[PDB]
RNA sequence: GUGCUGGCCGCUCUCGCUAGAGGGAGGUCAGAGCACAUAAUAUCAAUGGAAUAU
DNA sequence: TATTCCATTGATATTATCATCTAGAC
DNA sequence: GTCTAGATGATATACAGTT
């Protein structure tokens, strides 16, 4: 019902309402609101002030103070109450009584058959198992086990119970009748339980969100605190020194600030530098320290740095939340409220008793929609449909497979247009095999024997690459028990390639344009910056710019129409090529993803535009646009993508993907070009897609997936020119291939090994430990060096990193050779040979495996 | 059902004019295939522009 | 190279997406 | 009967270069 369940939704239109449904729906928002805040002045949280950005704050004690006087002498109830409702859960379905009027309370507990099994066997069950049977039921745990034991043997399980059901009853369902009555508590329609039942769990939810949320950011804070503690040496305090002293000047630090002010510090200059300030400072005699530092300590001490300084921005408290948005009201079928649904052959029509009738349009999502009652849920069958708004087009219709679902509960919510939305929450069941196998077997580095049993004796996976071009690489093999092949699945056996590397799709003939105009469009930007510059000084502007303004017809020759010409000439490119790509439904998404980028370049190329004729020392911040069509377009774009790799692996059990790392911290200087790749909602996309197909996931580790020769584990060099081939050195002879289907050989390679045979690593975690207990004797060993650079692992070094190429570890210096030997041999124009990763000569692939 | 496109004409703004470029609202003429898990709250990091300094 | 102000975007955590007894009715 | 509405319901699946 809800383990092995996968729950989705999508929104019906609410052609019109009858009844008085806006009065409901008014009022249940005015009372979330209201018992919202002052359910979380009952429950004293401390808060920061919101008018000046958190300066100041409301501290716990402070709140204490005023709930004592706020409440007076329910101080205590309502804590047991606040209590109750925070744990959540089935003990606290009776908090309604704090709004019901007529709320009436049973005197006797339930007779459930939890309990009813409980009392008939009674007779056979010994002292040990009925004291471990009740020490974890707060109920049953009212009766010591050896009063059962009396009460079995003696009486008759007919009269036990009429003897034991009062004694049992739960005593905090009766917590909400004794505030209500004391505190006087009203709310609009207190004559009607299914309204104050939804009006409690939906005040109830968001009050549990903002406490988890409150007690994880306290512990989080406490958390950075002894970190930021446990690492101090005197290389952290030198760095605190020159960051305080460049502060006075208004210069501040940054990782390559402090590094190539050290490199530069040492050399004498004699032209000024970028970073003059800082060398300045480095030169002085007190921060001789900083500059016979080593670069670990040094990279150490900036990143304590920088923790303490991200620790030291924080505020004390979160800010107290913002009620004032609609909320989605649900709707049940046993108790929250009641609706019944009748699909109509031009509408949908949802009956709520006695607050109307709501008439409802029907979507292509929900194409061929039915609906079966049955006692307490219904059963939905419907199909996907393409919508073409367009009467007289020439596309075939298409219709997708029959979709089967459960629903027992809808949504009803307002957007801020003032149009009404139904949601329809369903459940879609498949097999959790696929999820188990994914989860407990191929994510864990050791697992346990009766994991390993169960597992089928055949088995379909697939592994792909992800980049900003030639988007997907995919790999589909095959494995299992008792089959031979080049392909090892460590703990399960071996397997063989089905359909082997390759490029799903590539490049389209729009791409090279779309280059061109961003190179365009950045160049104007640069003549628009040093046309101020040199307004500002009296100059004249280079003659490199001026010959290439002057390449567009222009009806004047000064700078400032030659500039102006060059825009109108750029956006008449742009909106044309977004005509063109939108006649046809966005085909190729390389090219997409390059418009995207284009677009994006001239919105700043406008901004820049704008403010061509400020003066010195006035600044002019960005001003809002209510617009919204960029997030629609780049949604688009990532759902599509999803697609198109669920669609290709539609009969795999398992799917390998590489953990990619999304944008980054200031010291990066390429994260404006991953936040257009934009990999960690990618990878939710497709996790939710393939999710729908019961279809499971695993993500690898991803160092070295681009490096190593998939077939017998070397290195290789991978052409800085061109990123699209790598070269191997292997049997004296000189390889080449292409290195989308070398990552993609190397994810399979990774996903089958569990990802314990590591790519480098210092001198532990359970995959390092688990190669250094099977590759080698025992996970307890030291390393020395030996010969040139080998190392030989003895049951030394510290703090190197180690690689493992071809089956022995090797020193950081020794990887470095050989890759410069590939390198120099490269660049001697030495012929290459192809090499194909599927060809079906290969007898073992030898790429991160340690057995 | 939700989402994503241009040309032309007035009006109205900001900037410039040896000269035009851009924004907003509207009218009109066209174009239009393939995706869809829907929400509330909180928190962190960056992107772009402008001014300032070595 | 760095600082400050605006508005917008990528990412990650919480809260969610009912079942079965009982008392009245008719 | 069989409805249909209100008050009450045992505990709990990993790991740490790449775009
Ligand atoms: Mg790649």
């Amino acid at each position: 019902m809800k383990v092995h369940e996968i729950p989705r939704s999508q929104l019906l239109k609410i052609k019109q309402y009858e009844g008085s449904f806006v009065e409901w729906y008014r009022d249940l928002q005015e009372d979330r609101k209201k018992f919202a805040s002052l359910l979380f002045r009952w429950a004293a949280f401390g808060y920061a002030a919101r008018e000046d950005d958190g300066a100041t704050y409301i501290s716990p004690s402070q709140a204490l103070l005023e709930r004592r006087l706020l409440l007076g002498d329910a101080e205590d109830v309502a804590i047991k109450f606040l209590d109750v409702l925070f744990k959540g859960g089935a003990p606290s379905s009776s908090c309604y009584s704090l709004f019901y009027e007529d709320f009436a309370l049973r005197d006797k507990a339930k007779y459930s058959g939890a309990k009813r099994e409980f009392i008939e066997g009674l007779a056979t069950m010994p002292l040990d198992k009925i004291i471990e049977r009740i020490r974890q039921d707060e109920q049953l745990s009212k009766i010591p086990a050896e009063e059962w034991l009396i009460l079995g043997a003696e009486y008759s399980p007919e009269e036990i119970w009429e003897q034991v059901a009062p004694r049992i009853v739960n005593v905090d369902r009766s917590l909400g009748k004794q505030l209500r009555e004391r505190l006087g508590i009203k709310c609009r329609r207190p004559h009607d339980a299914g309204y104050c039942k939804i009006l409690m769990e939906v005040v109830a939810r968001q009050l549990r969100s903002h406490n988890e949320t409150y007690h994880e950011y306290l512990n989080q804070t406490h958390e950075m605190k002894t970190k930021v503690a446990n690492n101090l040496t005197n290389e952290f305090d030198l760095v605190c020194e020159f960051a305080e002293v460049l502060e006075e000047k208004n210069y501040g630090l940054g990782w390559y600030v402090l590094w190539q002010g050290v490199k530069q510090a040492l050399k004498e200059q004699k032209k000024p530098t970028k970073i003059q300030i800082a060398v300045d400072q480095l030169r002085q005699p007190k921060f001789a320290g900083l500059l016979t530092a080593k670069w670990r300590a040094l990279k150490g001490a900036y990143d304590t740095w920088k923790l303490k300084k991200r620790l030291e921005k924080r505020k004390a408290f979160p800010y107290m939340p913002n009620w004032d948005n609609d909320y989605q009201i649900p709707v049940g079928l046993t108790g929250l409220g009641v609706f019944t649904l009748e699909v109509k052959r031009t509408e949908v029509v949802v009956d709520l008793k006695e607050h109307g009738k709501l008439f409802c349009s029907h979507s292509h999502y929900f194409g061929d929609l039915t609906a079966e009652k049955h006692p307490s849920r219904y059963h939905l069958k419907f199909r996907h449909k393409l919508k073409l708004r367009k009467r007289d087009s020439r596309v075939e219709p298409t219709i997708g497979p029959w979709i089967e679902a459960a629903l027992r509960e809808i949504t009803i919510q307002k957007k801020p247009n003032g149009v009404f939305y139904l949601g329809l929450p369903y459940a879609l069941s498949h097999g959790i095999d696929n999820f188990q196998i994914a989860k407990r077997f191929f994510s864990a580095a050791k697992p346990d024997k009766e994991v390993i049993n169960g597992l089928p004796s055949e088995m379909v996976v697939g592994a792909a690459d992800l980049n900003l071009s030639n988007i997907v690489a995919p790999v589909k093999a095959r494995i299992g028990k008792g089959l031979e092949g080049p392909l090892h699945a460590l703990d399960y056996g071996y397997g063989e390639l089905i359909d082997g590397p390759k490029i799903l799709t590539p490049d389209g003939p729009r791409c090279g344009e779309l280059i061109s105009l961003k190179r365009d469009i950045v160049e104007i930007k640069s003549a628009i910056k040093e046309f101020k510059a040199c307004q500002r000084e009296g100059l004249t502007m280079s003659e490199e710019t001026t010959t290439w303004l002057s390449e567009v017809e222009s009806p004047s020759d000064s700078p400032r129409c030659m500039i102006q010409s060059r825009i109108a000439d750029t956006s008449r490119r742009l909106n044309s090529f977004k005509y063109q790509m939108n006649k046809e439904g966005y085909q190729d998404l390389a090219e997409a993803l390059r418009l995207l980028d284009a677009m994006d370049s001239y919105n700043s190329l406008l901004e820049s535009y704008q403010r061509m004729h400020l003066s010195p020392g006035e600044q002019s911040p960005k001003e809002a646009k209510f617009d919204t069509k960029r997030a629609s377009f780049r949604d688009l774009l990532r759902r599509r993508v999803a697609h198109t790799i669920v669609e290709y692996f539609d009969d795999c059990d398992i799917v390998f993907f590489e953990d990619l790392d999304g944008p980054s911290d200031s010291d990066s200087r390429n994260n404006a070009l991953v936040k257009l790749l934009s990999p960690r909602t990618l990878l939710l996309y497709i996790r939710q897609a393939l999710e729908k197909r019961g279809i499971g996931m695993v993500e690898v580790a991803k160092d070295g997936t681009s490096q190593n020769n998939p077939i017998s584990g070397h290195v290789g060099w991978r052409n800085k020119q061109n990123k699209s081939e790598i070269y191997f050195y292997e049997d004296k002879e000189l390889l080449v291939m292409d290195a989308d289907e070398v990552g993609a050989m190397n994810i399979l390679c990774r996903g089958l090994n569990h990802s314990v045979c590591p790519y480098s690593f210092v001198t532990y975690g359970k995959r390092v430990k688990r190669f250094l207990k099977d590759r080698y004797g025992s996970s307890n060993v030291r390393f020395l060096v030996a010969s040139m650079g080998f190392v030989t692992v003895t049951t030394a070094l510290v703090g190197k990193r180690l690689y493992y190429h071809g089956g022995e570890l090797v020193t950081h210096d020794l990887h470095n050779r050989m890759k410069d030997e590939i390198k120099y041999l490269v660049e001697k124009e030495v012929l290459a040979r192809r090499v194909s990763l599927s060809d079906s000569t290969i007898k073992s692939y030898k790429s991160f495996a340690h057995v």
